[PDB]
């Protein structure tokens, strides 16, 4: 049966990159490999993070156009006030278990060894509102510095796709064309016709995903080097991120689930295997959102305009792992400087962690980033970073699971709630 042969490739691939990556590793890794065999063997994954970025702009934005243009737009405004409220009080949840874990366990103890939060803000006001929306089809604005020897902010557009200022755009113009009435029937059409084009391509995608998965694994594990020490080094850090996650994935989440839809949540994460290990290979919430999209229509049964319409917002704005491993990590260093932590830094590093979540940059290192503007709140020494970039590559993919399995759950609840 397909739908369960899907999730076998997918957990095979998982583990055979794994166990292909550590051979390869032992047999002389990357040395032996060299740097132009080292990129011939991860291009495999390359090419599926490619092909899962390309139909990004289409899908989101004649989904989005789609879903607002197909309901009320007090019925719009409803079920968007209910989906930033479940957003909000589930980073809130993770913010406040990360924060409790690493109170509890300290990971500090063993002590063997940018950009104004200001300027970060306006940067994301702005991104909001696209300048002009072909750039923001593949640029973002972002706010950088020259000592004009007091400093002055400049910002300029760079490379990276504005998908929260797309997401915006394209609700607004659903909403307009359905105040047409008549007039915008047409392309009403016309776009729900693009976005099922769009899922076709999608239905094809997904049976290279496995494949891609594998290498995309294989070499995340040959690259790096001196397992061991790191662990060593960083293993209550890593034991309380990695434990955080899988709490609020597989105890808190399912529990609000089953607390508010009385169905079985487990069977519902069952349905959304391949886009979840997809995430954990990719690292990127918004390049498995087509396949979370396509596995929650049709493994599941949220309606078409319910998911389409909440799933590229949570892409942008739930970021429940995130927020989780930047709480984590703040008070990780903070142990580390000897500097106890008030109550008063307590409510300040939740609160900026689950106001930073929202609306990413999307560059792998846009969580690291914000934690710097995080550690620019509340006055902690930035440099202990260094330490957290040496395992941020599987940080990174365990937030990102649970990036996606929050916008996932989500979307089934409010599903539940229209029924
Ligand atoms: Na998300």
């Amino acid at each position: 049966l397909r739908a369960n042969l899907l999730v076998l490739l997918t957990v095979v691939a998982v583990v055979a990159g794994v166990a292909l990556g550590l051979g390869v590793s032992g047999a002389g890794g990357a040395l032996a490999l060299g740097p132009e065999r080292l990129s011939a063997f991860v291009f495999p994954g390359e090419l599926l993070l490619r092909l899962l970025r390309m139909i990004i702009l289409p899908l989101v934005v004649c989904s989005l156009i789609g879903g607002a243009a197909s309901l009320d737009p007090g019925a719009l405004g409803r079920l968007g006030a209910w989906a930033l409220l479940f957003f909000l009080v589930t980073t809130l949840l993770a913010s406040a278990l990360g924060v409790g874990l690493a109170l509890a366990l300290q990971p500090g103890a063993a002590s063997a060894a940018s950009k104004e939060v200001l300027d970060s803000f306006l940067d994301l006001a702005r991104n909001i509102f696209p300048s002009n929306l072909v750039s923001a089809a593949f640029r973002s604005y972002s706010t950088t510095y020259e000592e004009r020897r007091v400093k002055v902010p400049v910002g300029q557009e760079v490379e990276g796709m504005n998908i929260l200022g797309l997401v915006v755009f394209a609700i607004v113009f659903g909403v307009a064309l359905r105040k047409l009435g008549p007039e915008g029937e047409l392309l009403i059409r016309f776009f729900n016709s693009f976005n099922e084009a769009t899922m076709v391509l999608v239905s094809w995608i997904m049976w290279y995903a496995p494949v891609g998965i594998m290498f995309l694994v294989a070499g995340k594990i040959v690259e790096m080097e001196d397992v061991g020490l790191l662990f060593a080094r960083l293993g209550k850090y890593i034991l309380c991120c990695l434990l955080g996650h899988a709490i609020h994935g597989l105890l808190v989440l399912p529990l609000i689930y089953f607390l508010f839809t009385r169905k079985n949540p487990y069977r519902f994460l069952w349905g959304i295997v391949t886009p979840l290990a997809t995430a954990f290979g990719t690292s990127s919430s918004s390049a498995t959102l087509p396949l979370m999209m396509k596995c929650v229509e049709e493994n599941n049964g949220v309606a078409k305009h319910i998911s389409r319409f909440i799933l590229p917002i949570g892409a942008t704005v739930n970021m429940d792992g995130a927020a989780l491993f930047q709480c984590v990590a703040a008070v990780f260093i903070a142990q580390l400087s000897q500097q106890s932590l008030d109550f008063v830094k307590i409510i300040t590093i939740l609160v900026t962690a689950t106001a930073s979540s929202v609306g990413a940059a999307g560059i792998p290192a846009g969580g690291v980033l914000t934690l710097a503007i995080i550690l620019e709140a509340v006055n902690l020494p930035v440099d202990h970073i260094s330490l957290i970039l040496a395992v941020d590559w599987l940080v990174d993919r365990s937030c990102t699971v649970l990036n996606v399995e929050g916008d996932a759950l989500g979307a089934g609840l409010l599903q539940n709630y229209v029924d």
